[PDB]
C-alpha cells in the first residue's frame, strides 16, 4: 500500500511517474536471467518494451516503504546514457515490488570482455573504459557515491553502450565471491576495489570510487583478470602498504596505466575528478584506430 502522506511532501508528485500499474507490466517468473543475493531477475515486458524485473523477496523485509519509494524516485530522475535507468516500480499483492529495469542484451561488463565469442580490440576496452567514466562523471554530478564499481557492476546493451548499474534499487552483490565480512561491523565489503582509507575507516566518497575505476580500468585492459588473486581478502590493506598496486597488462597503454596509478593516489584528494578522467581517457582513444 502506498501512503502519500508519509513522504516528502515535495516528492508526492513524483510517485505517479515511478509506479508501473500491475496491467502494464507482464513478467516471465517462467525462466530466471538473473540471480544477486537479495533475489532474481526475469524477463519482462513493458508498456512493447523488453526489460529486466527484479525481485527483491530473497530480503526477509524491505525496509520503510516511503524510504522504498524515495529512493525509486530519486533514482528514476537520474538519466544518463552511460548510467542504468529506472523504468519504475511495480506493486503485486502477493510480496515485495518489483524493481524494474531496462533489459541489458550484454549483460555485465566483466563477463562481456571474458567472452571468449566476442573480441573488443584495445581501442574497444579503453571506450568501455571512457564511457563508465562519464557515468560516473554524471553521478558525482549529482553528489551520489556509488560504493561498488567494478566490471561485474556495469553493463551493456544491444549497441554495446556502457551503464554504471548496480545503484539505488538495484542495488545488490551479484559475484559475491568479491564481497568478505568486516569482523568488527559484519559488511559485506568489495575489498579488492577499495581505496586505502575506505578498509581503514569503511567510509565511501567520490574519491574511492575514483579508486575503483582505476581497477576497473585494469580489469578492462586485461580483460575481466581478477584483481590481486595471490593476495587473500583483508590482508589487501598489508599489501598496498608494501608500496604495491596492480601491474600494468601487456596491452594497456602507457597513458592509461598512469591514469591508473592517479586513480591509486594515496591521497584521496590528489585522484582525478571523473571530469578529469574523461578528458584523458578520451585523449588516449583518440589515438587509437580500429
Ligand atoms: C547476458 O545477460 C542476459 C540478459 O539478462 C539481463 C538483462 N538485463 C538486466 C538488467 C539488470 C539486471 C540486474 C537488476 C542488475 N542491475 N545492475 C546490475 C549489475 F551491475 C550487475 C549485474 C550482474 C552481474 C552478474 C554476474 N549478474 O548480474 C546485474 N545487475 C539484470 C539483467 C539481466
Amino acid at each position: 500500500h502506498i501512503d502519500l502522506s508519509a513522504l516528502n511532501p515535495e516528492l508526492v508528485q513524483a510517485v505517479q511517474h515511478v509506479v508501473i500499474g500491475p496491467s502494464s507490466l507482464i513478467v516471465h517468473f517462467n525462466e530466471v536471467i538473473g540471480r544477486g543475493h537479495f533475489g532474481c531477475v526475469y524477463h519482462g515486458t513493458l508498456l512493447k518494451i523488453h526489460c529486466a524485473v527484479k525481485s527483491l523477496n530473497r530480503i526477509t523485509d524491505i525496509g520503510e516503504v516511503s524510504q522504498f519509494l524515495t529512493e525509486g524516485i530519486i533514482m528514476k530522475d537520474f538519466s544518463h546514457p552511460n548510467v542504468l535507468s529506472l523504468l519504475g516500480i511495480c506493486l503485486r499483492s502477493e510480496g515485495s515490488p518489483l524493481v524494474v529495469l531496462p533489459y541489458m542484451k550484454h549483460g555485465d561488463l566483466r563477463n562481456f570482455i571474458r567472452n571468449e565469442t566476442h573480441n573488443p580490440t584495445v581501442k574497444d576496452l579503453i571506450g568501455f573504459g571512457l564511457q563508465v567514466a562519464k557515468g560516473m562523471k554524471y553521478l558525482a554530478s549529482k553528489k551520489f557515491v556509488h560504493r561498488d564499481l567494478a566490471a561485474r557492476n556495469c553493463m551493456l546493451d544491444e549497441k554495446f553502450t556502457v551503464k554504471v548499474a548496480d545503484f539505488g534499487l538495484a542495488r545488490d552483490m551479484y559475484d559475491k565471491e568479491y564481497y568478505s565480512v568486516h569482523n568488527k561491523t559484519g559488511a559485506k565489503l568489495p575489498v579488492k576495489w577499495m581505496a586505502l582509507e575506505s578498509l581503514q575507516t569503511q567510509k565511501f566518497t567520490t574519491k574511492s570510487d575514483v579508486w575503483s575505476f582505476g581497477v576497473l580500468l585494469w580489469e578492462l585492459m586485461t580483460r575481466g583478470a581478477p584483481p590481486y588473486p595471490d593476495v587473500n581478502t583483508f590482508d589487501i590493506t598489508v599489501y598496498l602498504l608494501q608500496g604495491r598496486r596492480l601491474l600494468q597488462p601487456e596491452y594497456c597503454p602507457d597513458p592509461l596505466y598512469e591514469v591508473m596509478l592517479k586513480c591509486w593516489h594515496p591521497k584521496a584528494e590528489m585522484r582525478p575528478s571523473f571530469s578529469e578522467l574523461v578528458s584523458r581517457i578520451s585523449a588516449i582513444f583518440s589515438t587509437f584506430i580500429g
